[PDB]
């Protein structure tokens, strides 16, 4: 294929790949920030003469459409002009395949027909820094044998080149005469005149207009110096010495050549102002508008008598708009018919009528919209704010990272501040630094306790939107009991009758009518007989969704009758209102962010395609940024009534709204609005560097946009709408294997419990890089599945392409693989043919390499493929090598990726801050690499056994590092996480946590270490393959790591040094394995799953009746210089992740502790421990046995850490890079720490309800996705405190009790316990039975599985939906005879919303703490 160069004058060259028209031009090269409507934004006049640099990285997604159409007034119907006015074009990626309903060719074949050259692959960041404030860049494309000189356009009369001959006329017949001046006008102007009643006279640029008659007149163009157009300056100079008075109205040009006309000067910019996020204030109101801009020349803002500035730019000062003081004159320096662009500034043609109408010399003041709010700075001293409390699925750790920004905004500006949160892993509820509240409450987020923290803090200021579902909805229900007016607490920011009128689905449907938006056919119902009336009305299939809820809770798609049964009976136990709607599954799913303060300045900061369609939640859908396959009329009509929307509801600060857009029309449905920060609102803060929740905060406070700065650039105001010349992915991350019950189908109801988000320029390089980021077994777009899995022999494709699962994409991959036509895969999985070409492109790179070798392979290609997202892991497969060979191939080419900033403005302005990725698209790096600083790897995206601990530990690392003035560089790719904060280190890379990549970025940093024990499970795995390739690990060897996690050598370690552990085995034979098991007894574990009976491999003796104690520890130097040990509520066979932590212990013998401390001295001293690192025991008695070593940080060393007020990552932070440590006050093995007078508890936090059918019951594998913890003077306090934070509500009726029948012995005491405590009991046949045996009275209920076959008894599910059982108490084990409805009634009880308890001294432990406040750890520690 053939290729060229862009050459400019001072000596820049880059070789592109020919797309246009393969032939030579020469011009001035400019760029452009705007991000869509190239076609639009080629035809514009203004660019005669100019070769367009292109910020959009991915340029023809949407082809071309119907050049030739007309529409009814002779324009063209879909362009600007009459053709393509670029002289040349410069992309960094070209479609050539494309999708869009209007497309009726390739841009490239546009380009060949119009003659217009065009090439990419060329690094535009680079071209734009380059012509960034040099005033004029000559450049050109060159082909080889076609030399062209550098010619400067600017030095003739574009205006001329450009103009009409002779004059048009459009609208014939319309009422309203004006003359309009070409200098190179937009036909949108010509539209938007028309449209108002307007018959335009369109007339050349030196027509003698002076004596015409005409109502109005206007002035509009683009290209060329004005000072050129002498003939019409002077024209304009006659009109305005004279007494004519008819209203005159100029753009851009028109700006320009009216200010010449009345005695201005103009200039030419060094740096020009083109983009569509080009924001001003009107001077006379202060009312801030986003502006499409496309000049290079500009006014002096020194004016003549009689006229002053009108608009001014909110960036640069430059001027942007004049009027006079008195006459109908006023004149704007950008567009506001837009085409491309934003549409908030077309009031100005209503304005322009306005002044014709009335007639009488009215001012252009006059006829300008007033303000519809004054921001007025809110005073308040005390803030409370509200956390999410423990993690769930679609309430996750995007909180965190969104209450930790608020805090910080709330201290700049002098406000007192207290948190509630009881997610003790929340980097949040820390005591130290800027993002840290002055007081912080462990207590559960619902309304009794916030009242109890209102009333002792007196706050006069309340944050409910920074906590998700749990903070607004206990927000509201504070509100509506009146406690916040009672007490004098303002809601700062959105109020609750927005939120109100945006949880409730029935009010935001007012709202929505009462600006007649458009909605699809619902009924908002409160009843199951309700919800079937509608759904008959409107139509099957339908959706149901529910109010007060976030993530698709009770949500789902209904075919039929019996589907809307099921489901809204469901949906009914957690709201009481769902929305039963049309189903528009398969439309284009988009999302914004928006933004709005007290001065009625709004804008939308980011906009995001999601790739699966309407039908799966935005939550479980890949999602990319910006949007990708949407038209300008598309993407500004729903931003602009995105705007509307949020303008009416009342808004201020940030919310997220949700569009269904019909694939191939402009019919659109609006879903749904959340009035609070969102999980999308952490994704868009890190696709964009745009920081949503501090900004949201800031507007809380009655702070306008324009006061508000940008932090990124460091010189510009948040008032404007990043510009992203990178692409970002968002792929979620899902845990359903251990879950036997549940499906892994996703739609409206979530099921992920993670996500990531990869940064690429283009979307294969961000798609790959967001796969491989999921899962260490991913290697990116590929038809295999995760986890090495085969596929099953019985798969039917096309039912996986068409029901939506956590494994499609790569289901999709293999249809491509099989030859299923592309048009086919978009007809049934739903995702637009414009993403299936990007994978269909992926496969052919894998075809290619497949076929080659590495003498084979050739420098082309090898490029090609990383510029497409291929791992050197990928690539060895294909070729026939390892990845470390592959590796050294490559770069023995000198093929390596570059360093790139985000800085919000694609390079319009440089960024002081280093908010870094990684790509291959490109030719320089845009930082310098000479701090060396010290690298911290993050967690990665969480899961069930890791969450937002291990960004706690890691945040802990980063804090302590910078605290003791040591530069860093943090590489984490979950949007969620406070690690993931550009403000937290000296070098944020957002970028894949492989081998690979950081191998890349140690290198090409020089760090001077890496840390490798702060951020769980991946980060650890590497320690080894980091080691061998040069890196220096800081602390424990990971020689001492390999030692420890292997299972054979840490075994005989441990006999070495005396210290007991389970009996073990590793095994290939049935008959060894039977032998051991016989050998040592039954149960025994197996490597997870236990086994009882006789009806390679690791077993494991399995320890009955076990203590489990957690030893968190800091070495070093192989000494243990702080430690803490706590004991699960559970026995050993409930995970330590599910399991319930004391601290200190309760009822361990003291000669169990010392042989903990001695076992953990050894351990210590055997792997020369250096940093954190944690061992798991099982106690019974005085046996103390060794379960595991992990040579990190474990989930609980936030928990030790707040609890001993003592951060253990400090210490360890300082042990591992050689900084001193006084051992004095820490808890040594010879010193411990043990609290006195509180006792702290860690409960888990489970997420059944959304885990459709999940049996609820706590396996060897964890099942947790978050934790609380609280604090008491005791431990049924503390243990009801924590409960209560996990959604556990104390029953006020009757329990039901089914036990297996050997539980019986321990059991009869809970039970009669929880009879003196006056609670009603129920319980299944034999353990009723068994109770009334035993005088404690019980009612007998029926099984599931026999409903009917006893009158005499009562179904469950009648006396839970009576309200008669609000408690379940289900105790099965190996040897439960009825399973099946044992598992009936416990999923019963999730699906009701009852709390339900499954483990036997969880049970105990409540029925002791029933027997018998709004204390925290501050409390207590004084
Ligand atoms: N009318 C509909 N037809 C098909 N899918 C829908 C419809 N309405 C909503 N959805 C899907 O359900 C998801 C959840 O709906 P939403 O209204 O966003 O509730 P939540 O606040 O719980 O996320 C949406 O993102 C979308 O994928
Ligand atoms: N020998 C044993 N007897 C009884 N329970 C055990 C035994 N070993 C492990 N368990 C249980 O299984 C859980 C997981 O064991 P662990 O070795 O920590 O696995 P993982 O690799 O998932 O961390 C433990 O926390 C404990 O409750
Ligand atoms: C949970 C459990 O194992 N229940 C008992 C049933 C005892 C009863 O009849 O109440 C069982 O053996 O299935
Ligand atoms: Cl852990
Ligand atoms: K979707
Ligand atoms: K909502
Ligand atoms: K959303
Ligand atoms: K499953
Ligand atoms: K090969
Ligand atoms: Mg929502
Ligand atoms: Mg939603
Ligand atoms: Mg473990
Ligand atoms: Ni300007």
């Amino acid at each position: 294929a053939q290729t060229a160069h862009i050459v400019l004058e001072d000596g820049t060259k880059m070789k592109g790949y020919s797309f246009g028209h393969p032939s030579s031009v020469a011009g001035e090269v400019v760029f452009n920030t705007g991000l869509g409507g190239y076609p639009e934004a080629i035809t514009d006049p203004a660019y005669k003469g100019q070769i367009l640099t292109m910020a959009n990285p991915i340029i023809g997604n949407g082809g071309a459409p119907d050049t030739t159409a007309l529409d009814e007034l002779g324009l063209s119907k879909y362009l600007e002009s009459n053709g393509i006015k670029v002289s040349g074009l410069l992309v960094l990626d070209y479609s050539k395949d494309y999708n869009h309903w209007l497309a009726t060719k390739s841009l490239g074949q546009w380009l060949q027909e119009e003659k217009v050259p065009a090439i990419y692959g060329v690094d535009t960041r680079m071209l734009t820094k380059i012509i960034r404030d040099k005033g004029t860049m000559l450049g050109k494309i060159e082909f080889e044998g076609q030399p062209v000189d550098f010619v400067d356009p600017n030095k003739q009369n574009l205006i001329a080149e450009v103009s009409t001959k002779d004059v048009k006329v459009y609208g014939k017949g319309n009422p309203t005469k004006v003359v309009a001046v070409d200098c190179g006008i937009k036909n949108n102007v010509i539209r938007l005149l028309v449209k108002r009643g307007a018959e335009v006279h369109l007339v050349p640029w030196n027509h003698d207009f002076t004596k015409m008659e005409y109502d109005g007149i206007l002035i509009a163009g683009g290209p060329g110096n004005p000072a050129l157009a002498e003939p019409l300056i002077q024209n304009v100079r006659k009109i305005l010495e004279s007494d004519r008075k008819e209203p005159l109205f100029g753009i851009s040009t028109g700006n320009l050549i009216t200010g010449l006309a009345a005695g201005a000067k103009t200039y030419k910019m060094s740096m020009a102002n083109r983009g569509q996020n080009q924001p001003v204030l009107n001077i006379t109101n202060k009312q801030a508008f986003i502006t499409a801009q496309n000049h290079g020349y500009a006014l002096d803002n020194t004016l003549p008598a009689g006229w002053k500035p009108l608009f001014v730019n909110v960036n640069d000062q430059t001027n942007e708009g004049i009027m006079h003081e008195s006459k109908p004159f006023f004149a704007v320096q950008f567009h506001p018919e837009v085409t491309p662009g934003p549409i908030d500034t077309e009031y100005l043609f209503d304005s322009f009528f306005s002044l014709i109408k009335k007639g009488k010399a009215t001012t252009i003041t006059s006829v300008l919209p007033k303000p519809a709010l004054v921001a007025s700075r809110v005073e308040v001293s005390k803030v409370l704010i509200l956390g999410s409390g423990g993690l769930s699925i679609g309430q996750a750790g995007e909180f965190d990272y969104s209450g930790s920004q608020a805090v910080k905004a709330m201290k700049e500006e002098n406000v007192k501040t207290v948190l509630m949160n009881p997610n003790i892993a929340s980097v949040q509820t820390n005591e130290v630094g800027l993002k840290q509240a002055d007081t912080v409450y462990f207590l559960p987020i619902t309304p009794q306790f916030v009242t109890e923290v209102i009333k002792a803090e007196q706050p006069d200021g309340l944050i409910l939107g920074m906590g998700g579902q749990t903070a607004l909805n206990c927000g509201v229900e504070l509100f509506k009991r009146g406690v916040l007016k009672e007490y004098g607490v303002k809601v700062l920011g959105t109020s609750v009758e927005s939120i109100m009128a945006t949880e409730d689905r029935q009010l935001f449907s007012d709202k929505l009518n009462e600006i007649n938006e458009k909605i699809a056919p619902s009924f908002a119902v409160e009843s199951i007989e309700d919800a079937l009336k509608a759904a008959d009305t409107i139509g099957y299939p339908v959706m149901i969704r529910s109010a007060y809820a976030l993530g698709g809770l009770g949500s789902g798609i209904c075919p039929n009758r019996e589907t809307l049964m099921d489901l809204s009976t469901k949906a009914f136990a957690m709201t009481n209102q769902i929305l039963v709607e049309k189903s528009v599954t398969g439309w284009k799913e988009i999302e914004y962010e928006v933004v709005r303060d007290a001065d009625d300045n709004c804008v939308t900061v980011c906009n995001m395609e999601n790739v699966d369609a309407m039908g799966v939640h935005t939550g479980d859908s890949v999602v990319v940024a910006p949007a990708q396959t949407l038209s300008n009329a598309e993407f500004q009509m729903l931003r602009r009534t995105s705007i509307n929307v949020v303008r009416h509801l009342g808004i201020v600060g940030e919310c997220n709204i949700q569009f269904a857009l019909h694939p191939t029309s402009m019919e659109y449905c609006i879903i749904e609005v959340n009035a609070r920060l969102s999980r999308s609102s952490a994704l868009a803060s890190k696709a964009t560097g745009y920081p949503l929740a501090f900004i949201a905060a800031k507007i809380a406070l009655g702070i306008p946009l324009p006061e508000i700065k940008n932090v990124v650039s460091g010189k510009t105001s948040a008032c404007f709408e990043p510009s992203l010349d990178y692409m970002v992915t968002k792929i979620p991350r899902w845990d359903l294997d251990r879950f036997h019950g549940t499906s892994s189908r996703i739609g409206s109801s979530m099921k992920s419990v993670g996500e990531v988000m990869a940064i690429g320029r283009t979307f294969e390089e961000s798609f790959q890089k967001a796969l491989r980021m999921c899962h260490p077994s991913i290697e990116g777009f590929t038809p295999r599945l995760p986890m090495n899995k085969e596929w099953p022999s019985n798969l039917d494709l096309r039912k996986e392409l068409s029901e939506p699962s956590s494994t499609r994409i790569y289901a999709i991959a293999k249809a491509i693989d099989d030859n299923m036509s592309l048009d086919e895969i978009e007809k049934l999985t739903y995702i637009d043919k414009w993403f299936l070409y990007k994978m269909r492109d992926i496969l052919n790179m894998e075809k290619t390499l497949k076929g080659l070798n590495s003498e084979s392979m050739t420098e082309e290609t090898l490029k090609r493929a990383k510029e497409i997202g291929f791992s050197d892991k990928q690539i060895s497969k294909c070729l026939g090598l390892t990845e470390a060979q592959t590796r050294e191939l490559r770069l023995k080419k000198n093929i390596h990726p570059w360093v790139k900033q985000i800085d919000t403005l694609a390079a319009e302005y440089p960024s002081v801050t280093n908010y870094l990725y990684v790509t291959y698209n490109g030719q320089e790096h845009d930082v310098n690499f000479d701090d060396h600083g010290m690298m911290v790897l993050g967690c990665g995206p969480y899961h069930i056994g890791s969450s937002v601990e291990f960004d706690w530990c890691a945040v802990s690392s980063i804090r302590t590092l910078r605290q003791l003035g040591k530069k860093t560089v943090v590489v984490n790719c979950n949007p969620e996480t406070v690690s993931t904060d550009f403000d937290e280190c000296d070098k944020l890379y957002f970028e894949e946590l492989s081998l690979e990549r950081i191998l890349d970025i140690y290198h090409q940093e020089a760090c001077g270490g890496c840390i490798i024990s702060v951020g769980g499970q991946i980060p650890n795995n590497l320690a080894v393959p980091l080691y061998k390739n040069g890196v220096k690990i800081m602390g424990t060897s990971p020689l001492q790591i390999d030692r420890a996690e292997d299972r054979s050598i840490f075994s005989a370690v441990l006999d070495e040094l005396k210290v007991a552990q389970a009996p073990w085995k590793a095994v290939n034979t049935l008959n060894e394995a039977l032998e051991f098991a016989k050998s040592v007894d039954y149960p025994c574990l197996l490597r997870m799953n236990v086994v009882f009976s006789e009806d390679p491999v690791v077993l494991t003796k399995f320890v009955e009746g076990a203590r489990e104690v957690e030893m968190d520890a800091v070495g070093k130097d192989g000494r243990v210089i702080s430690h803490a040990i706590s004991e699960h509520v559970e026995d050993a066979g409930v995970h330590s992740g599910d399991a319930t932590l004391m601290l200190p212990t309760q009822t361990i013998s003291q000669g169990a502790i010392e042989k903990v401390k001695d076992a953990t001295r050894k351990i210590a001293k055997a792997f020369a421990i250096s940093g954190p690192f944690n061992v798991q025991f099982l106690v019974k008695g005085n046996d103390v046995l060794v379960i595991e070593c992990n040579l990190r940080a474990s989930r609980s060393f936030p928990f030790v850490s707040k609890t001993l007020g003592v951060d253990f990552i400090d210490v360890a932070t300082k042990v591992m890079i050689g900084e001193n440590v006084d051992e004095k006050h820490l808890p040594t093995l010879d010193h411990p720490i043990i609290p006195a007078d509180y006792v702290a508890i860690k409960a888990p936090m489970f997420s059944w309800p959304r885990l459709r059918d999940a049996d609820p019951i706590l396996r060897c594998e964890m099942a947790s996705t978050g934790e609380v913890a609280c604090f008491g003077e005791g431990i049924h306090t503390a243990f009801l405190k924590a409960m209560l934070s996990t959604g556990f509500k104390i029953p006020q009726k009757g329990i039901l009790i089914g036990i297996q029948q050997s539980f019986r012995p321990r059991f009869l005491g809970v039970a009669e316990q929880l009879h003196n405590e006056g609670f009603k009991l129920f319980a299944t046949e034999a353990t009723s039975d068994w109770l009334n045996a035993n005088n404690v009275p019980a009612t007998p209920v029926a099984w599931p599985s026999q409903e009917g076959q006893n009158p005499s008894l009562s179904s469950i599910r009648k006396l839970i939906r009576d309200g008669s059982i609000d408690l379940v108490i289900n105790l099965p084990n190996n040897n439960t005879k009825f399973v099946h409805d044992n598992y009936v009634i416990r999923r019963t009880a999730v699906d009701s919303g009852i709390p339900l308890l499954t483990n036997f001294q969880v049970t105990k432990l409540f029925a002791e703490a029933v027997q018998k406040d709004s204390k925290s750890l501050f409390h207590y520690r004084q």
